[PDB]
């Protein structure tokens, strides 16, 4: 049973902040993997496979 993880790494900050109210949710690629976040930061992408095929994680 692996107990690891992956966060995001020095230099981005993650939102403090949490909406569970919306009908859609987002994801976001940092370094490897990609977290739930709730916002339009730049666009990014709205498919948690695309937040992970277009990245190393």
């Amino acid at each position: 049973g692996d107990k690891e993880e992956c966060t995001v790494p020095i230099g981005w900050s993650e939102p403090v902040k949490g909406l569970c109210k919306a009908r859609f949710t987002r994801y976001y690629c940092m370094g490897n993997c990609c977290k739930v976040y709730e916002g339009c930061y730049t666009g990014g992408y709205s498919r948690m496979g695309e937040c992970a095929r277009n990245c190393p994680g």
